[PDB]
């Protein structure tokens, strides 16, 4: 029963929001390397700073020696994520998806290994099994497994449902069906016994640990981190001119420099945590510094160099002085 | 603004649960012949007595003057219509389906004109539009016209949502929407303006009229037939030995015309209406006849020998007085 500490480690990291039986999952990493997985949706032709908490944690995975699977979900960006959002998303069309889909992996592959040891990144597209399955088969052998009473209580669309100025389309509330059925096709095909996501990923999480159990009677986990937040209550990563992506064409680096630079005092420490690979041990010593040296803090300028050089380079870094 | 009676002749002998727009519709009717719709999925090898008011409905159309259009559900049957059902329906596999779709085609044809004028019946499998149908084409094109909020408070599903010791399947939950996509379907193809169907078809029938709007801009109409009751309360159409079956090797003209003899004096009159093509007047002479003969009632044995030739036709009738 040897048990793994890093759970314990993203805990105090303060990158937790929620995890599935967390004794067992901290015992099964401990018996060795698993593949996990974590998906985004192509909204955009680019990620943006919403989806790179969820990011880094992947790599925090592979850099513990697990094995990093990045979905990217060509199927699943042409129905629509409804959790948590309070209105119908936009329909984009099948051309422009599959576009956005190669934007999105290459844009995410730089923030893998895919050539290491056995743990090297697999990179997957959920449209490979949506993309031409029949109605008929999606609604018989996974529709059946799916209570509608359970489905209509999850958190993440109760309020469209409850509210009268809220609705959801059939279309959104099938969403849960297919991601569900993604953590069981990835459990299957190569062997996935971990999905992490965003916070308001719990219910569609944990409909595929259920699916998977139901599918293949293998037990798997879950773990969501957690809604960055800033002590000012305004939107993280939200700014007068829009998101901020990860993109150096639509955010230049200069810009995404800024951004960092900009952080409040109140968030910076806890934004190098879960933004950076700084061990806890010197962004507690960095803060302490700040709290003692009477100079502007440092630690605006070191969060904002070690981002822009993860999502950028060192060439980014560069560009962000000139 | 030409009125049509045929609604009104139907309401007479008892034939009309619920009807949209009752004043269009015979508006409509009077602008002359139409194509309208009955349906039956393939739960068994053959239909039964539960099946006949609705499919003698289609001929009294037909014989006014309308086209009928007789569709098996092909696709329908590999779902499951949950309409006013307390559990979840047994899923069949698609060869046993499709080997009764062939069974219950040829077991209605007889009973419509397909050579006859420009009203010839029209025989249809909506396995033809979904059997190939892809999962995101259904879920987008279709799934974003309907709205859960609307399809949980549906009279036909609402029970099994409600009670606790009754739930219901994604499955069944979205055979709504592919009844409803049938009805378009029909409009687009063959102008079909009016779906007829038995009592716990409404939900199914209006979701159709509304999505015909949504999707082609044309109003067409629907009519329910009601719930064939007994006086005595009890299951009509069910005996000890299960159902009433249309097939004569699975229920013997024989055993046909008994179930009919056996009829009770409180049903007799009423049965005549919805079962037979005997007019009113004639149904009311043989009441008044009956009421003042001192003899056994002669009407259990005219229903008798009316629906048994129109189910077996003139040699079942013989047979079942050999
Ligand atoms: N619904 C997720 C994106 C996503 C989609 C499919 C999938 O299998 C996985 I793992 C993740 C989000 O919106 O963050
Ligand atoms: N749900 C109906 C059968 C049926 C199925 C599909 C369809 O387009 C039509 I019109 C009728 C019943 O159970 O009676």
């Amino acid at each position: 029963m040897a048990s793994s500490n890093l759970i314990k480690q993203l805990q105090e990291r303060g990158l937790v929001a929620q995890v599935t039986d967390e004794e067992a999952l901290a015992e099964r990493l401990a018996q060795g390397p698993i593949a996990l997985v974590c998906g985004f949706d192509p909204t955009a032709d680019s990620l943006h700073l919403g989806h790179l908490v969820p990011l880094l944690c992947l790599k925090r995975f592979q850099q513990a020696g697990h094995k990093p699977v990045a979905l990217v979900g060509g199927a699943t960006g042409l129905i629509g994520d409804p959790s948590f959002k309070a209105a119908e998303r936009k329909l984009n069309t099948e051309e422009t998806v599959q576009e956005w889909v190669d934007k999105i992996r290459k844009q995410v592959a730089p923030f893998l290994d895919f050539d290491c040891g056995e743990n090297s990144a697999i990179a997957a597209n959920n449209y490979d099994w949506f993309g031409n399955m029949n109605v008929l088969t999606f609604l018989r052998d996974i529709g059946k497994h799916f209570s509608v009473n359970q489905m209509i209580n999850k958190e993440a669309v109760k309020q469209r449902l409850n509210r009268e100025d809220q609705g959801i389309s059939f279309t959104e509330f099938s969403y849960n069906l297919l991601q569900g059925y993604d953590f069981a096709c990835l459990n299957k095909q190569y062997g996935v016994v971990l999905c992490i996501g965003g916070s308001d990923q719990w219910g569609n999480i944990t409909s595929g640990i259920d699916l998977t159990r139901r599918l293949h009677q293998n037990q798997v986990f879950g773990l969501t981190v957690p809604l960055i937040t800033k002590a000012d209550g305004t939107k993280f990563g939200k700014t007068e001119g829009g998101a901020v992506w990860l993109d150096p064409k639509k955010t230049s680096p200069y810009k995404f420099y800024q951004f960092w630079i900009n952080t409040a005092d109140a968030d910076v420490y806890r934004f190098l945590k879960f933004f950076t690979f700084m061990s806890i041990e010197e962004i507690n010593a960095l803060e302490e510094e700040d709290k003692n040296s009477g100079k502007a803090p440092r630690a605006q300028y070191v969060l904002a160099e070690q981002v822009t050089r993860l999502v950028h380079g060192e060439e980014g870094l560069q560009a962000a002085k000139r």
